[PDB]
Order: structure tokens, then C-alpha cells, then sequence
């Protein structure tokens, strides 16, 4: 059944029957599927032991390897708890619905597509594009304004090169994002089975810190994709096809058992919420992997080339972006009360002015009317203001509704159909 | 600067500064960019041209035609009611409404869990070796709008195909009798690149008249346009792309008058090697919604592969419930989304702590997600199935799950509709 990880103390043959002792002290046989110099990926029904996740809150400030080992030079982490990393650990999560605001600090996420905790959002891109940039902003600016409960991020990277590793580490360590982080760094060039541990590792910390401690916790996965390029030569799946005789059932479910790890834990103080990156992949026929669509449920960020080569960062484009729990995390005592009729009026706003970018090469810039050249104008508003912001700017949900409301002013107020006169009398810059 | 279509009536050159007559007598001033023997492309900013027309009738229905609208079925050329601008600036026939009403597919993933409406821009979403096209010639023959007053006609587009797929449809068309309804465009991967870049705009053309001046609900499909955006690659992707394609999502919705509509279902399909076919970004197409085709699905032998969770109709609301589908239409979709939704993650949780280890009351809603995929997603290639049997189907895997249990599903839907409760008639 279930894969899980253990410790090597001895080399290992494929399909060895083994007997492995579990976090919980019980007992079970498997047989080996792949191992690295110091992990053993095992398929459960030699005595090992479990690989662990040294889980202490002193995990917050340091910088680690895929497989929790140190890379700030520093001390191993002096374990409060020795956890098992494949999910079984502590079963913390509740039957209750993500909710409650995470504040990005971008305003196309915040404003348009509101991040919930207990949510799994990704960010979905494509080779070339700042995906990378998006997450590590992400990591140095989220809080969760007006909670009683602390914050922490966990950004894991995975066969990312040494060039990559040093920018992130220098990162954290510059801006003070490290007090709140824990960080895992997975190298191309370090072993594939270590690459496959990364996103448990992290996961752990995050539902330890979460469940034991209490916090809000997000999660930063990057990228997916490369994950499952390492998944799809691993053990039994080696030189096997995707649905063809030989290809092992495993294979169907492995991603199913990082995104099912995410939600509000039991208690209600705390939560894991996920934002993974999934990148394109431009080789689906030579290199065929695990669809990543399972991952999408709860709706995505798209990154967006046309915005890129406008010179605009971050390159997202709202219109086909969705948050599914947006209305669990928005409105009085969260954002603010004229938070969903702002998101509707723009995002209505903006594909109208967008199709109306089609109507002026169709018929003439001069040809469009009155009202049509308002709507075609608030649609380049709302990218050069709205949509562009600093790599190094955190905007408040405040700060982000009142550059809506600014553009919203171009619009004739008459035609604002999706805000309540209620707001618009309250919070319209003319009112 | 964007593209313009303008019959070759006299010689041109390259670069050469020309002036193009609009449908009102007006001129713009443009650039020669390309041209083929019959068709030039002029990049609007001395000759003065006249635009390339669609010959429009109601005859063009039953008819299959080439990218430039000539005929590929043996039949003479068609014989005009008017000469219309395919650029699409002679008539504009599109009326300041939302989409509404529904539009039958008679599949269930769509219909049930994602639902067509009238004046709707729904893409395929899919990837190289997925049956798209499939289930766009599927749509093709059995999609309708039941209770409409009005008409219906399918308009279908095919850009880069090969002779193979085009004998292909070409016969499905015939066979089927779906035919006699729609208007067939086909460009062969051999035509002029410059046929392939007027298809769509000579597919539009057709549409729009069907459905303003004979009133009626007009369903256009588009595979694909991946091949599309090649084509304005071979003559990355060039920077006027995403304008481009703007000029083809802004032409859909409900037309002046309200009797009839355009609808577009159009298929973009991901490459399968980005070194030779990079990956565009063609997401202005995507603002209502898309329908998500999956390699999991697939791989299982599962058709048709539609994944509805990442899969989205915004404007769903406005083609469903009383006098459109059945009240109950929405609360089953939301029950079934989120049973299955939970069905999925609990497959990862079997493979964490093994089947054995779940709970009775998880267990249902892993069994769920089985029944879901193998009765619901999975349907005959020539299976027509009405609203009410997709919605049915949803009744009785819904009685798998514990009753207490469908949180999304109002009381009173759950006396008068729930197999258990549900009185004979």
C-alpha cells in the first residue's frame, strides 16, 4: 500500500523485504522501491526505522537541505518530537471549511482572488516566468491581519541550481523573513529520492506547527512540476508508461498524498494553507508524468506571458484566476464590507475592456464610443496600477481596495452595476 | 499594428501603403504585410481595397467549405443573400447583455457540473493525445437548446488538420445527419497559412448573420488554436499575437433583439514539445469559465476525460433551474462537486495510511468518487444524454453517501427529489 521513508544503514536491493519500525512504534514489512546514500523509499504491506522530521519550534530561522539537514551552517535542530513525514503523523486536520483572510500583499490575489486559510492555492506558470519571484515575495510578506494566533511560512524548493539556493538563502536572511520561516532547499544535483522527501518535510513542519504550536501556517512549494519529473524515474515507475501494463498504481495517487495535506487543524487555532507552483511542462511527450490537474481544485493564479512582455510584474492575469473560497475570507470584520462588490466591478471592468482591445483592432480606435473608450482605458488602468506593483511593495487588503476604488473612478459612475449605491456613496472617491 | 483581410482585386507589393473601404465608406490606412494568390493581410495604422466577404445565406447551412469559404463538398459556390466583412466591423450585431439560457451539450460533465449558456465563450482546455476533438465533433451532434424559440445551428471551424482528420469530420457530419444544421469550415495544414488565420473570422462571419438576421442560437466550434497562433508565428510568438486574439473573443454573445446568440466553444490544446511548438499564452480567451480535458482520466479509460474540478462555468447560474433545466439543478451539481472533491483527497489518504485505516463514513465518499468517474464523467461516445438524465444519474450515486451528509443540498430538494423520499407519479 502507502509509501513511506527510512532511515538507511545499510545498502538495500530492489523489491527487499524488509522490517521497518514506525513513529508510532508499531511494526510493518514492505519491500524497497529506490534508495539515496541516507533514505530508502519502502512500499508497505533488514529491520530500519522511519526517516524523521526533527519537528521543534526552533525549526523557525534556519535553512535546511530536502532532507532537514543543516545548510546555514549550523547546528542540527535539537528535536522536540521525532515525527514520520508521510502524513500519518498526528492526524491534525478537522472536518471544517478553509476561511479567514491570509493578506499576500498582492493585490491580485488579495483583491480578486482572496487566499483562505486552509486553502490550496497554486500558482500556475510556465517556463521563463517569475513564478519563483512571486512565491519568494509571497514568503517574505504574508500575515494574517487581526488573528490571535501566531504565523509562520515554510518554503521548500525543489531541483532548483546553486545559483537559485544562494539568491533564496541570501533572500531570507536580508529582508528578516528567516525569524518566521523554516526553509528547505533541494539541489538539482542532490539525490532524486532527497527530492521526493522535500514537500514531506516541509509538510510536516508545517502540520507540527500548525497542530502543537497553535500557528497559521503557509506553505510555499516550488515547483511541481520538477517534483514529478523526479517522481516519474523513481523506483518502481522506472522506464514504465502512464497507463500501460507495468506502470505502478502508486503512480495515480503519490500527488493526491501532498495535496489532501492541507486545511484548518483540530482546535481551530491553527492551519496549513499550500500555495504550489506548477509550471507547464513543454515535454509531455518525452517525459510523460502524473497530471497535475488534482492539484487545482480550490482554483489558481495565472501567470500570464502578455503581462510579462508588457513589462508588467507581477504578470498575472486575474480573468482567468479564481479563488473558490474567496467569500469565506472577505467582507466585515475580515477585509472590508465593499471588498466583494470592488473584486466584481473590476474584474467586470477589466474583460470588458479587453474584449474591447479586440473591438478597437476590429474596428478603429476613433469608431468606439464614448463609454466603450472608458471601459478600453480602465483596462489598461488596472494593469499599470492595479496589476504592477513592486517586488518589494506589501500592499495592504486597505491600500489594495483604495487603488480599486481610484481606477474605478474612470469609469461613469452610472455604470458601476455590480456596487451597491451603499458603497458607492461610503467609499467612492467623489462621495 | 492588427490584422485586416481585404480581397485581392489588384496587384500589391510588400510594405505598399494601402487604403481598405469599410462597411460604412469609410477607409482606414494600412501596410501589406503577406498575401496569398486570392487574400491579402494588411496591417492597419494610393490602392484602395475592398474587404474579404463570407457570400451569406441560409443556404450556407449543410455546406462544407474551405478556410476561405469555398467548396470542399462538390457543391457549387455559394450564391449570396449579402457580402459581409469577415474583419467583423460591417455589422455589429452583438447586444449589451449577459449570457443566459442553457445550451445541452448532452454530456454530463458539462451540462451537469459546468453549464453551457447562450452567448457564452467556454474553451476546451486539453493537451497533445487527448481526445478533444472527440468531444468537440460530440458537442457538434447533439448539443440543442431545449424549449428555445428560436432555431439552433453549429457552426464548426478546423485550422492545420491533416486530410486524414479531414475526411474524418467530414464523414461524422454526413453519417450522422448533424450536417444538416451547420456551416463546416475546413483549412488542411497544406493550405495557405493566410486561409488558416481567416477561418475563424470566416466561421464568426457565418454565425453572426445566422444568429442576428434569421434569429437564431448559434454554437461555435473552434479546434484549435495552438494551430491558429502557429500560423502567425510562421508568418516566440509576435507581440500583436494577444491583441489578435482579441479580435476573435470579443466576437460571441447574445445579439440585438435577444432571440438569437453567438457561442463559442473553442479548443486550446498545450504542446507537446515546446522546443518546436512553444507553449502561448492564450488565457485572454479564458474569462467565463473553461472545461478542463485530463491525462488521468484518460489513462484510466475513462471517456470523455473531463476533470470537473479544475473545470469552471462562471455564468452557469444564468442557464439553470426553473423553466431552464430543474430547481434541483443547482444543489446536485454543488453535491456532487464537493462529494467528489473529498472522494479525491481521501484517495491520498489511502495512500498515507492505507485502505484498512479509513472510516466507514470516508470510505463512502472514496467509493463516491469511484461511482462518479465510472457512471457519471464516463459516457458513450454517441450518448446524448438529456439534463434530466445527467441530473438523475446524480441522484442515485448521491444515494451512496450517508443522507445526513449533503450538506449542499437543500430539505426540501431532499424530500421531493432523493430516490428515499421521492413519491411515484
Amino acid at each position: 500500500g502507502p509509501l513511506i521513508f527510512v532511515e538507511k544503514t545499510e545498502p538495500v536491493g530492489y523489491n527487499e523485504i524488509v522490517n521497518i519500525k514506525m513513529g508510532d512504534g508499531t511494526v510493518r514489512r514492505g519491500q524497497v522501491l529506490d534508495s539515496s546514500a541516507d533514505i530508502v523509499v519502502v512500499q508497505v504491506f533488514f529491520t530500519g526505522e522511519t526517516l524523521k522530521l526533527p519537528a521543534s519550534v526552533d525549526l523557525l530561522g534556519r535553512i535546511l537541505s530536502g532532507s532537514g539537514e543543516p545548510r546555514d551552517g549550523g547546528p542540527r535542530i535539537v528535536p522536540d518530537q521525532l515525527l514520520d513525514i508521510n502524513g500519518a503523523a498526528m492526524n491534525p486536520y478537522a472536518r471544517l471549511p478553509p476561511k479567514d483572510f491570509i493578506q499576500t500583499g498582492i493585490s491580485t490575489i488579495d483583491g480578486t482572488n482572496t487566499l483562505v486559510r486552509g486553502q490550496k492555492l497554486p500558482i500556475f506558470s510556465a517556463s521563463g516566468l517569475p513564478h519563483n519571484e512571486i512565491a519568494l515575495q509571497i514568503a517574505r510578506q504574508a500575515s494574517v491581519p487581526g488573528s490571535e494566533s501566531a504565523f509562520a511560512v515554510v518554503f521548500a524548493a525543489m531541483g532548483i541550481t546553486n545559483e537559485e539556493a544562494q539568491y533564496f538563502m541570501s533572500d531570507f536572511e536580508k529582508t528578516g523573513a528567516l525569524e518566521r520561516a523554516v526553509v528547505f532547499l533541494n539541489l538539482a544535483d542532490d539525490p532524486a529520492v532527497e527530492r521526493i522527501v522535500t514537500p514531506r518535510m516541509a509538510l510536516t513542519a508545517a502540520e507540527y506547527l500548525a497542530y502543537e504550536h497553535g500557528m497559521h501556517v503557509l506553505v510555499i512549494l516550488t515547483d511541481i512540476t520538477n517534483y514529478a519529473e523526479a517522481l516519474r524515474q523513481m523506483g518502481a515507475a522506472r522506464n514504465e508508461v502512464p497507463g500501460r501494463r507495468g506502470y505502478p498504481g502508486y503512480m495515480y495517487t503519490d500527488l493526491a498524498t501532498l495535496y489532501e495535506r492541507a486545511g484548518i487543524v483540530k482546535g481551530a487555532k491553527g492551519s496549513v494553507t499550500q500555495i504550489p507552483i506548477l509550471s507547464m511542462p513543454g515535454d509531455d511527450i518525452t517525459h510523460p508524468i502524473p497530471d497535475l490537474s488534482g492539484y487545482i481544485t480550490e482554483g489558481q493564479i495565472v501567470v500570464a506571458r502578455e503581462l510579462h512582455r508588457k513589462g508588467i510584474y507581477p504578470p498575472i492575469n486575474v480573468l482567468p484566476s479564481l479563488s473558490r473560497l474567496m467569500n469565506s475570507g472577505i467582507g466585515a470584520g475580515k477585509t472590508r464590507e465593499d471588498h466583494k462588490a470592488v473584486s466584481d466591478q473590476m474584474y467586470a471592468g477589466y474583460a470588458e475592456g479587453r474584449d474591447l482591445r479586440g473591438l478597437v483592432a476590429i474596428v478603429g480606435k476613433e469608431a468606439l464610443s464614448e463609454r466603450d473608450t472608458k471601459f478600453l482605458e480602465f483596462a489598461d488602468l488596472f494593469e499599470d496600477k492595479f496589476v504592477r506593483q513592486g517586488r518589494n511593495e506589501n500592499r495592504t487588503i486597505e491600500d489594495t481596495l483604495e487603488i480599486g476604488w481610484q481606477i474605478l473612478t474612470h469609469l461613469p459612475e452610472n455604470q458601476l452595476g455590480r456596487i451597491d449605491n451603499k458603497y458607492i456613496q461610503k467609499y467612492h472617491p467623489a462621495h
